């Protein structure tokens, strides 16, 4: 069955292997180490982009309003953000490079525009997502020291909430639908969760990686003609160097998938 399926790629990985699939036909869920915190690494880019899309509902300029970009704001993962030093991007350019190229620096003007880290937990928790915990800035969320809280959520806790958000109500219908368009149009996730799934169907993904092999991608996926479904694929691993693992994604997608 599914768990044993589960199990056995997990136990092949040598690491430690987080999955929660929601089927919104039948609202059924299959769910391992569920409960359990992993890093999130760049998945959390997409919390970040929703706080602000968030504050837009009440403030229809924010999604034009321009951003300084400096040499002090680089890091080391900035391939948009590096072509405007000395210029600015608005909220929505930022969003965009952040859920589309992973930009670590639009993910820090992200997080400092709505207050910081701890502002985009707070919206977390208005949602109803008692879980997610944002600790920490670019590039130090990344770390994913087993045991570390910081920087975590649950498997159960972001699929339910990555549901909410792209398919529930948590946001007005025009940032939904921006949310939608922006998760479609990611550059990378052919190798993750959508490397698991039938060519024909139709992903908005956003993947993450870091420390200690931490592989990830968090997935909206329509299936031909069905309803759609909402899938969490953590994975981290024992040693601190170790290699990014693709292929479990995929192959946990394709282990809860029918397809
Ligand atoms: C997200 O997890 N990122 C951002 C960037 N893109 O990876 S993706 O998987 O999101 O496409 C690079 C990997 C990762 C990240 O921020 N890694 C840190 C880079 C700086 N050193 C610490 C790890």
């Amino acid at each position: 069955d599914v768990q044993q399926k589960l199990a056995e790629l997990e136990r092949q990985s040598g690491g430690r292997l987080g999955v929660a699939l929601i089927n919104t036909a039948d609202n059924s869920q299959i769910l391992y180490r569920a409960d359990e915190r992993f890093a999130m690494c760049s998945t959390s880019k997409v919390m970040a982009a929703a706080a602000v899309l968030k504050k837009s509902e009440s403030e229809p300029s924010l999604l034009n309003q321009r951003v300084e970009i400096k040499k002090s704001d680089l890091v080391n993962y900035n391939p948009i953000a590096e072509k405007h030093v000395n210029g600015t991007m608005s909220l929505a350019e930022l969003s965009a490079a952040a859920l589309q190229y992973s930009d670590n620096v639009a993910m820090n003007k992200l997080i400092a525009h709505v207050g910081g880290p701890a502002s985009v937990t707070a919206f977390a928790r208005q949602l109803g997502d008692e879980t997610f915990r944002l600790d920490r800035t670019e590039p130090t969320l990344n770390t994913a020291i087993p045991g570390d809280p910081r920087d975590t959520t649950s498997p159960r806790a972001m699929a339910q909430t990555l549901r909410n958000l792209t398919l529930g109500k948590a946001l007005g219908d025009s940032q939904r639908a921006q949310l939608v368009t922006w998760m479609k149009g990611n550059t990378t996730g052919a190798a993750s969760i959508q490397a698991g799934l039938p060519a024909s169907w139709v992903v908005g993904d956003k993947t993450g990686s870091g420390g200690y092999g931490t592989t990830n991608d968090i997935a909206v996926i329509w299936p031909k003609d069905r309803a759609p479904l909402i899938l969490v694929t953590y994975f981290t691993q024992p040693q601190p160097k170790a290699e990014s693992r693709r292929d479990i994604l995929a192959s946990a997608a394709k282990i809860v998938t029918d397809g």
